[PDB]
């Protein structure tokens, strides 16, 4: 199915609603549900890539497009001061749900270590 | 100069070594200095882009390929339960070099929020 078969499948098909601040051709941004920051939101592929560790090499550009969304969107969102942005690969770094998901946070100073 | 005007043009230039575990026409990847994880090394771009708010949209590819480096590298050094991707941007992300740079860091679980 387009947009691939995880809760953000739906969302990618316009199923489930969600608080959407950036959309193209590409990719979506949506504010995240259990946000950890005064800014927290996703960006993710509308092709179902299901996690970082299986993105080919033909996806590179996709991936940046992430990126450019995000830096995009925390523009639009007034962020002045900077961000953080997170990919979560497998059980070890924090993945539930299994399609491409970029966090970008901001809005406080992010510490360190990044968890 | 090649390679920028930072710590990290002089890694890129060879004038001062670094753990370099992969290195290709486009970037280079290293462990860090003040490792957070088991594993934990950075993929930088051999272009000097200061941060991801000054990336342009021709850069997607190129910011694409340090991913896909990530995961190269995190396969080579065995890691099979996941990992984490962290991109800090200005001051609040925590960045203090101004030369893109991608985190990877696993060998344990990470912990949420990321910072």
């Amino acid at each position: 199915r387009p947009g691939g078969d995880t809760i953000f499948g739906k969302i990618i098909r316009k199923e489930i609603p969600a608080k959407i601040i950036f959309e193209d051709d590409q990719a979506l941004a949506f504010h995240d549900i259990s946000p950890q920051a005064p800014t927290h939101f996703l960006v993710i592929p509308k092709k179902h890539i299901s996690q970082i560790s299986a993105a080919e090499d033909a996806d590179e550009s996709l991936l940046g497009h992430l990126m450019i969304v995000g830096k995009k969107a925390a523009a639009d969102l007034g962020l002045k001061k900077g961000y953080r942005m997170v990919v979560n690969e497998g059980s070890d770094g924090g993945q539930s749900v299994y399609h491409v998901h970029l966090h970008v946070l901001g809005g406080r100073q992010m510490n360190w270590p990044p968890g």
